[PDB]
DNA sequence: ATGGGCGCGCCCAT
DNA sequence: ATGGGCGCGCCCAT
């Protein structure tokens, strides 16, 4: 029956760095990842200036200044 | 140039229904889906009674009887 | 500080 | 209404 059906856990999203065997289940998983290699931080707090690789502790670090 | 590197757009969760060419991004996109085949409707308003498939939909219905 | 995992709920067309 | 797409932001270990 499709009642008993469970979507299987998959990883079909696998980090283009060769020599990196990490996979994850969504994209913007992975994008988020591909960040410890190229050391990316496109987030800037307009405060500090200080530059972050993920939004959300960019936002709670902002949260902070007042 | 992996700076340059953008996940390419793909669609892995295939619908498990053989007459159904479905495929998502996300797996969480497909366990909605699959309610279209089996008529679910899990989310139930406490106050009326009323069904939904989604809880985001049943959430926003909550706030018209306030 | 920052990363893996992923849920809640928005956008917007139906 | 209710479906596809997908981002913000939280949880909790780093
Ligand atoms: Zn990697
Ligand atoms: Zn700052
Ligand atoms: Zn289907
Ligand atoms: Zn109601």
């Amino acid at each position: 029956n499709l009642l008993n059906y469970v979507v299987p856990k998959m990883r079909p999203y696998a980090c283009p760095v060769e020599s990196c065997d990490r996979r994850f289940s969504r994209s913007d998983e992975l994008t988020r990842h591909i960040r410890i290699h190229t050391g990316q931080k496109p987030f800037q707090c307009r405060i500090c200036m200080r530059n972050f690789s993920r939004s959300d502790h960019l936002t709670t670090h902002i949260r902070t200044h007042t």
